[PDB]
């Protein structure tokens, strides 16, 4: 089963499918429409073949169902006929971070901060469920048309929840196996803590509309990461960010995990508790955004 | 592969029985029609062949006493023989589960070839992962050779195949990438593979055998996990016991290499040789 509350019928009985979003970059994604109500919604379709493995699937809407915060994107249920699974989800009207910037431009350090509160606050609750987003990034930060900010696009923590756990299933006998070999076939060889990190890397982006190091080849990327001089990245224009910025940057861009902050002690942070941060630096983006 | 033999391995091959019951795969035991000498062909039904090449790749390069040897291999109707060195009295697992449990001298005996197959092993940067008895294969002759690659090789394929599709990385962890290319450990899960091995070898199982596998996984993460021990102290000697300790070191920062391993009291103490598995053949043979 892929879930005990499938919804067995079409959804084009109850929704007028209006058009494609996101040019594919998260799917087969359409804006929808409720028939009887206005009420907008987005359906992203599967293709559903017999002799298909369904489970990265079913853990993706499983951790999406499990969540219930203001902050991550709102599941309403899936739908299966015809070798199609529709996966239900709230419509967030302005796009991803990424679709806004490329507008717009930079983001000022206070809607960063907004933004940085906003998925922290997301974070600390699927952090707190067990759950690790693991692509933390501006293309997987909506805005909404009311302005909120949730987290979207859990595919990457669904295909490693399945991965991890197909390899358990057939874990065969571990009588013999040694005790680090043993936490990284349960707990993968690494933690939470890596949402903090790309948190971060997530705030340069807004502030500069890339990613560091984002014209190098990605196996090169990989291969100055893990050598023990690397240097974590850091804002380009020191002067146009305040010392909280840069003191936010250097702890989320801690390069050791047993020293990175987490998601909640971040949000003690002076950066993401100061009181000019409100729906209003959002909404005030959005006015730029429709020009 | 550019020396693999493109033709029927029973051109050359006399196959006589399954090996190992299965355990092992496809396994022949086989003649050579015109030598006489008899070596073992595994044969696998060949879709991705990277784990298989890896796993060939690793054996070929193998060049020592107690790694089991390399013949060749043979590409015919979509199956792969590789031809390996016949190890004619089956695993320390098949003897032991009719001999019941090996004495002192006879397991320090196993646990110096072992180590010695082990220490040649990490010289070339290979990682065996499946040390057990079932994988600790006996001649006729008492000598002893390490065999079955297959897990080693499925965790090398896969995170080659990981790095292929790794995506772009710009967002990630350091840690994360670490993973990516190194894993999450290293040769030395192999050293701990072989005190357990050795406590099996006494007791005629691995220790927590009877606990459900996934459960072991947990408790050995519990964060206070501790170390297993031989369950009758008076039994083995101190030199026994405190090489169970040493290898079964629960940090791998701190776990001795198999070429320190190798100094070590119990397999270095003297009277070690083949002479003392021909007693437990005998005994196969006899009791
Ligand atoms: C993909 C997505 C989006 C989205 C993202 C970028 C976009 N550029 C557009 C777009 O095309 N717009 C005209 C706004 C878009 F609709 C909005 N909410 C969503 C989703 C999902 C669930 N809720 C993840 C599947
Ligand atoms: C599997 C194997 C064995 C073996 C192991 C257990 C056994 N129980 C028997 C057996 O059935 N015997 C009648 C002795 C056996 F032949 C002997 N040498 C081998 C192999 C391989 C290459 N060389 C690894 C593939």
């Amino acid at each position: 089963v892929v879930d005990p509350d499938i919804f067995n019928r079409d959804p084009r009985d109850h929704y007028d499918l209006l058009q494609r979003l996101g040019g594919g970059t998260y799917g087969e994604v359409f804006k929808a429409r409720d028939k009887v109500s206005g009420d907008l919604v987005a359906l992203k379709m599967v293709k559903m073949e017999p002799d298909d493995d369904v489970s990265t699937l079913q853990k993706e809407i499983l951790i999406l169902k499990t969540c219930r915060h203001a902050n991550i994107v709102a599941y309403h249920g899936s739908y299966l006929w015809l070798q199609k699974l529709w996966i239900c989800m709230e419509f967030c009207g302005a796009g991803s971070l990424q679709d806004i910037y490329q507008v717009t431009g930079s983001l000022s350090e206070l809607q960063i901060s907004y933004v940085c509160r906003e998925v922290l606050q997301g974070l600390a609750y699927l952090h707190s469920q067990k759950k690790i987003h693991r692509d933390i990034k501006g293309a997987n930060i909506l805005i909404n048309d009311a302005g909120e900010v949730r987290l979207a696009d859990f595919g990457i923590s669904a295909q490693i929840g399945a991965e991890l756990a197909r390899r358990l299933e057939f874990i065969g006998t571990p009588y013999w196996m040694a005790p680090e070999v043993a936490a990284v076939a349960l707990k993968g060889g690494y933690n939470e803590l890596c949402d903090i990190w790309s948190l971060g890397i997530t705030a340069i982006e807004l502030a500069e509309l890339q990613p560091p190091l984002f014209d190098v080849h990605p196996l090169r990327v990989l291969f100055l990461m893990t050598k023990s001089g690397y240097q974590p990245p850091r804002l380009k224009e020191k002067g146009k960010w305040s010392a909280a910025f840069h003191n936010f940057i250097k702890v989320t861009l801690t390069k050791s995990p047993k020293k990175r902050p987490s998601a909640t002690k971040m949000l003690s942070h002076q950066l993401v508790s100061q009181p000019g941060l409100n729906r209003g630096l959002i909404l005030d983006l959005l006015d730029k955004l429709k020009n």
